[PDB]
């Protein structure tokens, strides 16, 4: 727990339907916390950068069945930064997955929003993780 | 080769059918070692954590043709931790890919098991990699 | 900007057709630079290792529509090291994604080449990122 050590990792462990709040914010959440060094990943959904630096993020959102399609956005402070897609009607399961490095200021917020579609059948096995590569 | 420096990366370089041992253990292996700092990735398949800390892992298992479906599990000490899927009959090639951070104790073992399906046509171009993000 | 701190991340921000030069080299490029600490990622396409060490790389190339198929190769000094595929005619959007750790000498060049297919409809939302895990 030095301040150079910041990481989190989370999974959706069940096929439960989305909560009301997730339903309105459209923000995807992950209930099983595998890693949360620094406790800067809060509300099962959003990471708050503790300091200025480069941060790695990666996500893998699985649609149990066709949705029809979903578009997942990686959000930084209310603006979409990266996008991923899961599309075909016949194909299940399909995953909207992507990853990236980001320059973050202290208090910056990174999280996943669902732009299109919904996680109706649950999004079990979906993953969200990130860490501080180095401070700046 | 300081003890803070631990990483491995591996690929399946051919389309050869699985070995007998892999056939019985159902544990996926990777013959071409790109990186293995610390030599803690052994038997082409399993990583043994040298010390307590946070470790990144990612995998990308490719089914050459429909299997029909495969489910790949990321294993920690005999228990499944993360899962990925490659499904459709018509779609080739499809990949079961996922990744995660894990809190590991010294001597913890992380590896890939094939829960469903088999790698009959070979799993060429498949990748397995991981590293120590920081010690704890 | 210490010499242990090396990272880059890039996105294709539009659906514009490939440039003439990209057309001839078959080398994929990314116009929106999210991160480029050390400025060792140049020409929107190729990373030049500043020092000996282990480097993480990951890519996610999206074909807007069927191509028919694309094969993307991760190149190190003119030789393919890792491969990824996006295949089916009916499926859009599909992604050729993969990642890996590599042992790199100073001046080594890592970049993405398009072995099969073409990025005709654009490759918007595609990502290419990498960083120095540790020096050796
Ligand atoms: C949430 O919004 C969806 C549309 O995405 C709607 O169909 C559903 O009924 C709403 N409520 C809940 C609890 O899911
Ligand atoms: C291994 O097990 C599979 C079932 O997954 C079986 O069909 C095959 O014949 C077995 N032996 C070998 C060498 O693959
Ligand atoms: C580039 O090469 C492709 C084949 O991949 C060709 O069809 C196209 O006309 C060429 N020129 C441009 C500007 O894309």
């Amino acid at each position: 727990a030095a301040n150079s050590k910041v990481a989190f990792s989370a999974v959706r462990s069940t096929n439960h339907e989305p909560s009301e709040m997730s339903n309105k914010t459209r923000i995807i959440y992950f209930d099983q916390i595998l890693v949360n060094v620094g406790n800067f990943f809060t509300l099962e959904s959003v990471f708050v950068a503790p300091r200025k630096g480069i941060y790695s993020f990666s996500f893998h959102v699985i649609k149990v069945y066709q949705s029809q399609t979903i578009q997942v956005n990686l959000m930084l402070n209310g603006k979409p930064v990266i996008s991923a897609f899961a599309g075909d009607k016949d194909v299940t399961r399909e995953a909207a997955t992507n990853g990236v490095l980001l320059y973050l200021d202290k208090e910056d917020k990174v999280y996943l929003k669902l732009e299109k579609g919904n996680l109706l059948g649950g999004w079990q096995y979906s993953t969200f993780s990130g860490f501080l590569v180095f401070p700046l």
